């Protein structure tokens, strides 16, 4: 450190343009000014209740792959945010919505949702635990920042109804999730080959890909 | 009642219809389609076959039966080397160069990443389900570019249509039938609904595969 | 149900004089009574806490296998037991008997704890979610059994140091674990073939052999 | 300073040793050991080569560049297809069911679960180093029992010394060394310790092999 190339900055700045694109979609403008169609809304929190139970599944690969008693425990408490968490920001729309039990067990992932969960565990399966921590970190990163420029609009987090979604993912807390992951990518790839470095850079750059697309389909619902 | 192969099959045929009738593969058959798309395709076919061989790999890991892991095994080797791609490499001047460089699309990947993936939360039974679109698929779509007719004496689209018709692409395609099948005799109702659902993901992916080829 | 098969009786029954071996067991005796030398027990504690490591992996393995949210819930619950718990058996004795988090970090698991925990983890991966399910069955089960013979000697329960252990793996929290386990593994095998039976008991009798050694090592300390 | 392959060599090479002059090794090279022991140890052998070539699918698998792919491909078509472990089946009077039949033993299942286990946590070279203890060992056991004099004559014995020192095995034990190599030339500190952690465990494997092989 400091003069020495940070891969989470590389990373960062290759997939800047896409999260440029992902600030300025219609679904993220409608939910920071708040003219979001309320149903494109629960179209798209069913589906991404969908998402972040196959999300928590890559996690888990962390634990298996983490030779590490602390990145275990931290990977383990990334499950247990999706998994055991009724003050998370999904269970919070989710009573908001009134979405039924049944309808979550009924309901079907779209081909964009499986094509980004699957790319995430398949990359998580081939690789090493570098390719799991780079393969969850556009998810997380993507929707910090998102965050943080939809809290100025302004009015947007005083929102009634889509307050609670912009504070939630622009919180101290999740500011600390994303910066763990950040640290953990950085911290494993110490020496990592130029080779390496370019295999993580297109994980990263593929599920920004993919967030995009996810935010595509939730609008066009 | 009916062989579960079949009742997959039944519910993939729709999908393999808007395949057989896609631009792209029509213009394999009448040879309309433009050279430039063809080497896209195979290109991106490759990078394909290089994933796809993995999947079988993970059938090897996964087969607890030496006759269907030694299966597996000369599936890897039968995908990687005569090969109708090597033969496209020669016609069109596609370098080693670039295949090393070329990036698979979006679209590539996610089919590619889905059959590992389920591959890999699932059985033996999940492998042998996932692979199984794109074998019989190819070959009911040159079975019909078949008879056009002069599809098969075209000069330079001949080769692909007589390579995915042929005898011994049939009997690969019937392994992975028989196999399925064999795998499959004690399956519940909702496990044969899983492999349903895999199969038809797979075949929606083999639509999209030939449309990303024609946009290129 | 219940003129069939339950494949958890028929698992117990074909592990018995295994698991009979172990309650007999010289170490597993020394703890009933309260004779086992306390350095030995200190060993034993440190090797389990390496195997506790990677039997979370194996849960993890059962995290992305199920395909319901209900037992990926209850996998990642059993992580947190075990990585998550500092009122869990093991970090009682940890302070009990004074070890150190560096200890902790350069012990070596023996090849006894190796070979078990990789069992485990490749059969898992091999496998299914039965698998899984199969393969961490006998850990919790055989422990059950032990600590419920052990519960009555008497004054077993009474012992000021050992005493702590037998109430804890007798407990109905852990009966509780156990129970959820066997009714898994059982509605998971409703359809299965007898050759697939056949597997899950090999599995099963694997690890509890691998059981028997590990307290066979833990004496030889 | 040394190649990481010379790393580990040079901190197995006691374990080796005691490999070589072991009673059932020592057996092979001077016809000592008896007919029934040896036949114990090739049904064991089989079952152990099944689970061995699954770490090389892994290969395939995790191996991200065509070359090694192939190469790791080809090592399971080695290891499944004029095989050793055939001419003993033959020479001895063992049958398809005898071998369909047998168990592993606690020794046996151990070795191939930490060899999966641990290419299944860890990258190609985790798998890389996993596997090359195996196929090194027994190049140098055989090259040991070579010498002896008349190892090499034996009717029996002739024919396993001769297969393992052969020309062939050594350059697959020769392309797993170079890969090795070339996997792990920006490896940091850290990692080469686990690497070597890895590759004498499965030599301490190999030795409770051989032993449980002579116990029968």
């Amino acid at each position: 450190d400091p003069f020495t190339m940070q891969v989470s900055q590389y990373l960062y700045q290759n997939a800047q343009s896409i999260w440029g694109d992902c600030i300025s979609h219609p679904f993220v403008q409608g939910i920071g000014r708040g003219t979001l169609e309320r149903d494109k809304f629960r179209f798209y929190i069913i589906q991404d209740y969908l998402y972040l139970l196959e999300y928590a599944k890559v996690f888990a690969l962390g634990v298996v792959k983490a030779c590490d008693e602390a990145v275990m425990r931290e990977f383990s408490n990334a499950i247990q945010d999706i998994l055991n968490n009724e003050m998370s920001i999904h269970n919070h729309y989710i009573r908001e919505l009134q979405i039924t039990q049944k309808e979550l067990q009924n309901a079907c992932p779209t081909l964009a949702n499986k094509s980004y969960t699957s790319y995430m565990l398949a990359e998580g399966f081939k690789g090493s635990i570098k390719e799991v921590a780079a393969a969850v970190l556009s998810c997380g990163w993507s929707y910090l920042v998102i965050a943080q420029n939809l809290s100025q609009i302004p009015n947007a987090l005083e929102h009634a109804f889509y307050g609670h979604w912009i504070k939630g993912y622009s919180s101290k807390e999740f500011q600390a999730c994303v910066n763990w992951n950040i640290n953990l990518l950085d911290s494993l790839t110490l020496a990592s080959s130029k080779q390496e470095i370019e295999k993580l850079k297109e994980i990263f750059i593929t599920t920004s890909e993919y967030e995009y697309l996810f935010w595509d389909m939730a609008y066009q619902s």
